[PDB]
């Protein structure tokens, strides 16, 4: 969610 989800779209973008 938090880091879990931000984290996520990060190195996805």
């Amino acid at each position: 969610a938090a880091a879990x989800a931000r984290a996520a779209r990060a190195a996805r973008a």
